[PDB]
């Protein structure tokens, strides 16, 4: 699965691109 978050500290792979969008959406700060 070519879906991995860029957050190194995160250390978690994904199966859907949408996940990273929303998950990363709150990886830091708040936005
Ligand atoms: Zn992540």
């Amino acid at each position: 699965r070519p879906f991995m978050c860029t957050w190194s500290y995160c250390g978690k792979r994904f199966t859907r691109s949408d996940e990273l969008q929303r998950h990363k959406r709150t990886h830091t700060g708040e936005k």
